[PDB]
């Protein structure tokens, strides 16, 4: 305590599930020990589509229910959030580790660096070699006056680089092994490897998780926020949790151009948040050894992120349908019909049933449907426009024995006082089960094509009520034909 951690995107494309996993992660370990959770955006490198980025990563954290208490539109003790507007803190903070001889500018080209590693009989293929360290205030002078233009680089110590992973356990590089790196470009300006501990330092943060993709930039962090302690920019080392990365279809990463990535795409086929958020949380974790069902407030309760585990986790869209349909199931009934009443308009696919007559077949699709898409080819036949018998429902259903079926049926049904489910089932089993005595699949398959068009179809008798006594007999009678 108090545990601050921190989402720090850069703004490009839409939110990937691996990185809101990210999100998640920190979120749930924030809220699980009382702790903060910072919002910072890594927009030091704008890209045309940042703003569509942008847009696009609150959406996706406000969407999944995942507010932030320091960032963008709130503000916070610690800010600016966006690296874009911190430029003077760098400037300050890197002018200040030169001033304590923590860092020092280096004129090296690679050419340089080659030659002495050639001349060392060493192989160039190892990285910079320190050589800038010794520079006389000559020789600095002489190449300023020469063009070159410096890059600042961060004296490492010369011991072992180790760290205690929260998630990986111990971790440790060779003495000697990481070479003094860079902080900015010739141009003058900061890096990521600058600007990340940086603001962490700054912001106060006590706990980094992040995908292990950035576990080798590990021990030059540890190194910076080491110099920024003794520059007195910060009291506290973070403790580093680099959580498992997310897998696809082969053993390789999950790809940006593979549909299952992106947050998106199961929002529009019509996943709810709950169901996400319950998924990408058994993305390295478990919260029982009994169960993997949970919801957001049970998450946060047993969320630590130490217990998340090394190995990779891999997608299954089985395992995430199978999930947000018992999440699906799971809503009250008013909230679930406001939902997929939602879904379907702003897609286009209104269904032209009344209020309540809607309500009706929302109770009846809750249990059909895996995700909220689904309803639209289930539904379609309440609206008139959507009606299309479908080829191979005709021809193996409305042909020869079709005709005594439908007629019998309009038979039955045009005395049915009330049209109410249990009575245009008791009008059509007595007259086709009994009186034509066939088997029901039989008799009510027809049917069920006169109505709906298809095969396959919501319970057909509650279906034929929400219809209307007037467009069944109208939709059963130029079926015959």
């Amino acid at each position: 305590e108090t545990v601050r951690v921190r989402f720090c995107p850069s703004p490009t494309g839409t939110p990937h599930v691996g990185l809101v996993r990210t999100a998640l992660f920190n979120w749930a370990y924030a809220r699980h020990t009382g702790g903060t959770f910072v919002f910072r955006i890594e927009d030091t490198d704008a890209q045309r589509d940042s703003e569509e980025s942008y847009l696009a990563l609150l959406d996706a954290l406000r969407w999944l229910g995942l507010d932030w208490d320091e960032g963008p539109e709130v503000g916070g003790p610690y800010g600016p959030y966006r690296q874009s507007q911190r430029a003077e803190i760098y400037r300050d903070v890197l002018a200040r580790l030169l001033a304590a001889g923590e860092a020092y500018h280096a004129f090296s080209t690679p050419e340089e660096v080659e030659a002495r590693h050639v001349a060392a009989g060493r192989n160039p293929k190892l990285g910079y070699d320190n050589f800038d360290r010794h520079l006389t205030d000559a020789q600095r002078a002489a190449y300023l006056a020469e063009g070159r233009q410096p890059v600042v680089r961060l004296r490492m110590p010369d011991d072992d680089l180790a760290w205690n992973d929260l998630v990986r356990g111990p971790v440790t590089f060779a003495a000697g092994s990481v070479p003094d790196f860079a902080l900015t470009r010739a141009s003058g300006d900061p890096l990521y490897t600058l600007v990340n501990p940086c603001d962490d330092a700054l912001m106060k943060i006590t706990h980094v998780l992040r995908g292990e993709d950035l576990l080798p930039s590990t021990p030059r962090q540890l190194a910076l926020h080491q110099a920024l302690i003794r520059i007195g920019v910060a009291e506290r080392i973070p403790k580093f949790a680099h959580l498992p990365t997310v897998l696809g279809e082969g053993t390789k990463k999950l790809s940006k151009r593979d549909p299952q990535s992106n947050l998106f795409a199961h929002r529009d086929r019509g996943f709810i948040p709950e169901g996400l958020l319950n998924y990408l949380a058994l993305l390295g974790w478990s919260i029982a050894d009994d169960h993997d069902l949970f919801g957001l407030d049970e998450m946060v309760a047993a969320f630590d992120v130490a217990d998340v585990n090394s190995s990779p986790a891999r997608f299954d869209q089985k395992k995430a349908d199978a999930l947000n349909a018992e999440h699906i199931r799971m809503l009250d009934v008013g909230d679930f019909t406001v939902r997929l009443r939602d879904h379907l308009d702003t897609h286009g696919h209104h269904i032209a049933l009344d209020e309540a007559a809607f309500a009706a077949a929302a109770e009846l699709m809750q249990t059909r449907i895996v995700v909220l898409g689904d309803a639209w080819e289930l539904l379609k036949f309440f609206n008139d426009d959507q009606y299309v018998i479908d080829p191979k429902a005709a021809a193996k259903e409305l042909g020869p024995d079709g005709a005594a079926v439908l007629d019998a049926a309009l038979a039955a049904l045009t005395s049915v006082t009330d049209w109410t489910a249990p009575l245009i089932e008791a009008a059509l089993k007595d007259a086709l089960i009994e009186g034509l005595a066939l088997k029901p699949r039989k008799a009510f398959s027809p049917i069920r094509v006169a109505a709906t068009g298809t095969t396959v179809s919501p319970p057909l008798f509650e279906s034929l009520e929400l219809l209307g006594r007037d467009r069944s007999m109208q939709r059963l009678r130029a079926a015959r034909q």
